């Protein structure tokens, strides 16, 4: 009854690239209440609803899905008990009716879905990961930080989209977040000893113009030497080849599009190999295409049983997808978008789904982040022991590793840090 | 008894830099508690207390002032009435004895301060700019977004630090929001266009290679005719020179350092005039040196009526200072920087200070900022009708811009939006 | 649920002068209620409603407008949240309709907008001027003291209506009010050994048969001596000429009643000048007619820069009439009235329209006051500096005082007292 | 527990002639207040305790008084039932010592004991008056309004000091005030028909310069009749003759310093004897001296069974005094002064026992008033019957009558006026 559901709002708040998106909040009967937004990034994904008014934010409005929280899924989840998130997320995806939460904006759906849990948790007077996971919730995730940009939209000849970090041998989270700081620091000292720009792209890394992505990975290695580290012992590296982009002729075909280094879907896995063997390089993100599924078998079978390899568009946290990977042995690893989802409920199955099969999840940002740190208790709640939420640069990805630190020191002895283990 | 402090801890947090920086949580008697930080950008200024342990984020480290806050401070505080903010800050100053709050650290000192406000307002169900500023409070500012860098550590030849745009036309701060991020985007096309520098600088604004002060006015005020909008009417200019890195020989003597054109400081002045009769430029900030205060006092007699002068380095949030240039009719506004003073009561008296003689006080963030969103609340509590808090991107700057929207909403009908008449 | 409004009432109570006014109580769901009541003495002011039935009171009873709270105003307001007050007077003001609150009653409306605002304070456990000002609110008042009076309603030869004493050199406001208490007494006993009058008027202060202006205040000058302070160190005069009262045959021409002699608007200007080279005079309210507005631009001109000029009859709290004051440059400060205006929020307003001016707000009473206490709050609330409410004696002015002193005791030592700064 | 008194603050306030007098505040450990303060008006009274340092308040100071409160009384009522206020007084007698409360002061004892009382009542969630006389308290009493001052500090030649009305014709007390201040409005008006001063002493009523007792009577007859009343029926009239600032040469005679007439202690009663034939005069206090008791006697012989005769400064609210009255049958009534005694529960006492043995018990001001209105209730509480608290202006006056006004609300169709029926 004090986990009664009330009133449910939404509005229209700015995320961290000055886009629009959808913020909720729920108010229970005893006057608690809780908040969600939702971050913003396909067809086999949840579909977020935009206002499409040119005359307003470039046609980017939610003002939509707001209209929507406030009446339809107000009204619906009105009565409703807040610590229920799996009756709760199912009434609403009921009430959208469609498959890819269309008629609500998967945008709206999560932000409420989000909102609901933290008011239920504060009703219930624990903290949001312990709401989730209870008591069994304690690893906190390694961080891969994305501290060098290539690929699509950097300034620079590097083809790789991300370049991140991985603090392996630190035994807190307090200090793998120091370690990755201090990095990052050298990381710009050297940039601009070398001339080039320091300045940041959304998720808080660096877009020098680096030749390509071995020499991005050999400033990497140097900031991290400079920071007074070894790598292998100490850091590791993991990236995102976002190969989904490098489409060749063909399937089975690559084309770099700026090296314009052409690879057959089995050279480019060789190709990863020697990177792996030159380089301290653990884990690899969509290193095929998309749909490049007998690559990914193949990938799997010749590089699976070292090196992680990180499902992202391959997946794009769908179960279906996720369970056909499964099934052929593809990738040994998932992306996990809450919003490509839409809920809570479901982001903890496909979770689930993951870890039942052997497959690590690694919580995920999206490019346009705001305030909200709801990833980093997620991460802890499934004892996921990774997080993807940028450099520790801009508040939209530090307020991540803030949450962390709060829930480390919360945990006291019982938190766990698993570095290196945890692949 | 249920204000009543029980108990102040602080934490090692990181800042949208990614550096540490001190955030306190205040636990009251009746189970309610505030969580305050400290943000982080001289010699009349209160001063931060950082570790100078090079083995720790370069040194940067503020385990110390943390503590401060664990010990000294909650072991003065324990006992005190949280909402008595004046007297919880009195008792820090005095305990800490010194001129610059050296002993806890003005940023232990800040952090608990905000951390209090902010758990005495939730501990009476008010808002915190109701429970600074009472029913009195319902002013939102016009913002000052920075979405265009020169000066010191750009990658150009721009003498001038900070171009930043007004929306002075709109007529609810949602309405103004909106506009500036429309703004924002058409900016980051034109400098795209014109195949120039798109990531961003530390308060989230674009540092392309402009060539001169004019080329970055004319691309902002091309920006805001591609979004639609007309200089004059929507948006107008303000600046920060931050001349006084702009030292000559001689007092009085100025030198661009990238321009490298020499000024005496009537020629400065009437440099100023000429850019503010050629383009809609209503505010200067730093206009001429922190110590040229016969300049400055010259200055204010040729644009003080036309033009909004701010001091920024000319007071650094210092009442003497302060109270020097009312005197002597020097600028017409002051920047206001919490943890220059380090105090929520202090600051306070300072707005009050610049209020009572006709100075406007623009409330401001500094270059590493963080979640926090108090001067969002301070900015309305006292009804200074301006907030430079950066360009709408970066969540350590956008972040405020949500909050001012979720008070626009929250005050209803008695919300106004002051636009071209707040100066 | 706690700040719902349940219930107005009103009822017909008696004033300092021995007619009707009203009082209104608001009733919370909570348990809590407040009280207020409408004070008393136009066309651009709200107006009060009066029976007009000579059977009872002489025509002055107020049942009337006590029915429009008991039925029309209750039966509005019951739901609302007392704490929005601006949404609680905007209620009040669209149901009543007219310019000027003339159907309900502008003693209705405000008598129910103070007993909202009271009510709202006490059901959060603040002080009324915490609930109005917020944390900001540490001002007390520097009070003008009306000791010897003149003009219309006094038998006397002396044509200036109120004749002030200014406790400026006081570090407290309980040191000052024990000062003026002194020369309170001090002028009393010189009036004895005169052989004249010591009772006293409407505002507690003397109207013994002194023969002019200058008499009138070279006996102020006494009492001070007398009473052990120094003119312009301890006291300073101010004074309410009301030369409303003075027309002459055609605008722009004065003559005194009583005295009988004449003036052009520029040559009772230059008589004030002398006055205030003669004497200690800061303060001149209504120097000069309220319609002579090319009058008051000269004299803002002549004296604006060392005198205070405070529209009364100029303003009558008429934020339209202020707004023309400013852009005309006439007066400097404005006597504030609370029931000329008819509401708190609207109240707030006039007085922050006034600051933003760089006008002062002095906060008054009217001749029919009662035991209420509102305008102590409200000079403190929005930090006015200045209050004038009557001699020190009669309780319906003294309690104000008394008021004050509760309220200073209570800042402890963030009490702020301006003396000779307040100006 | 919830009565349990706490703690009790002291301070200095103004009365309503501008003297300092005692304000107290009791906390109970409930969260309840209760506030108290002491009038001021001898050898068998209570003695106020004055500070004396004629550098303050020209030696009316009572800091001394208030930090007995502060400190030990304080000390001595912490812990005790504050709706225990027998016990309560008893505590502050016992610790004082003395036979006069002149050690604490009889005006810091009764203002604890007032604002016990208070702080009682409101903790049970009672009005005062039910507080302190139960379900039996439901008679308003009829006031005695002195509209017309003569003997000592009065400029005429009246030697008679009070002149009152008494509305015994009225069927509420709201019919009563509105009667009487229409009387006061007549009186106003005719006295200026004449020339005569309209300002007031310090009990709200006129001092002109009539020239006998009979004429101020006239006048008084003449504005009830103005006022559109009949005296007898409506309106009757109370005297305070004062007659012990008529000390003869010897015990038994007096002369009027007025009139300079001379008359023996049993020719005066025959003057009395005479005007009440000659007019509608019910009552007369003090028409004989404080100690020619063989006098009263024999006054209250011949007069007795027609006239109300009040022992003021015969009784001095003395118990011991009103007994020796009692047992040589002088006097039929008392005026009771809450501050002459210095407790709540001595009071009460003293009204007990006037009432025990037929004698009216007439509770009244001090000419040193305060907002406090707290004999409104003590009268309605003991159902006397008669109230003496001023003219209907001046709000340290009017007040009471304003909660006279509540108190009759509050109590519906059990509310008794009993008019002519209440000597
Ligand atoms: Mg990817
Ligand atoms: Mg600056
Ligand atoms: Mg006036
Ligand atoms: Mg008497």
């Amino acid at each position: 009854n004090y986990l009664e559901i009330e009133k449910v709002i939404g509005r229209e708040i700015i995320d961290s690239r000055g886009n629009p998106t959808v913020e909720a909040e729920v108010y229970l009967a005893g006057g608690v209440t809780g908040r969600g937004t939702a971050p913003s990034g396909g067809e086999f994904e949840a579909l977020e609803l935009r206002d499409g008014d040119k005359g307003r934010f470039g046609g980017k409005g939610v003002t939509k899905a707001v209209q929507n929280i406030n009446t339809e899924i107000s009204e619906i989840l009105s009565g409703m008990d807040a610590s229920d998130i799996y009756a709760v997320d199912r009434a609403m995806i009921d009430a959208d009716g469609t498959k890819d939460k269309s008629k609500f904006g998967a945008n709206a759906v999560l932000a409420v879905s989000i909102a609901c849990a933290k008011a239920a948790a504060a009703a219930l007077g624990v903290p949001l990961y312990r709401f989730l996971g209870g008591l069994n919730a304690n690893r906190l995730p390694v961080p891969m930080m994305n501290i060098l940009n290539g690929g699509a939209h950097a300034a620079n000849t590097v083809d790789v989209q991300e370049f991140m970090i991985m603090p392996v041998g630190a035994e807190s989270f307090r200090e793998a977040l120091r370690q990755c700081t201090e990095v990052f620091h050298a990381l710009a000292g050297l940039l601009k000893s070398k001339g080039l720009a320091t300045s940041v792209g959304d998720e808080g890394g660096f877009a020098p113009d680096l030749a390509s992505d071995e020499e991005a990975i050999e400033y990497i290695l140097e900031a991290v030497k400079l920071a007074g580290y070894e790598p292998g012992r100490d850091f590791v590296l993991a990236m995102d080849a976002a190969s989904s982009e490098w489409k060749g002729e063909k399937k089975g075909e690559y084309i770099l599009p700026k090296c314009k280094r052409k690879f057959a879907s089995e050279e480019l896995v060789a190709h990863w190999k020697s990177l792996c063997e030159r380089y301290p390089i653990v884990s690899i993100e969509d290193g095929l295409d998309e749909e490049d599924w007998e690559g990914w078998q193949y990938m799997t079978r010749e590089l699976g049983d070292k090196i992680q390899l990180v499902g992202d568009d391959l997946f794009v946290t769908n179960t279906e997808r996720l369970n056909k990977g499964i099934k052929e042995r593809c990738g040994n690893s998932i992306l996990i978008k809450l919003n490509q989802i839409g809920t809570v409920s479901e982001t903890l199955e496909a979770i689930k789904m993951a870890h039942k099969a052997g497959y690590t999840a690694v919580v995920s940002h999206r490019s346009g982040e705001t305030e909200d740190t709801t990833i980093a208790d997620l991460a802890v709640a499934l004892n996921t022991g990774q997080i993807k939420t940028g450099a520790p640069s801009r508040s939209e990805r530090v307020a991540k590793y803030n949450q962390l630190l709060r829930i480390e020191e919360e945990l006291g002895d019982s938190a766990v840090y698993p570095g290196f283990t945890t692949f």
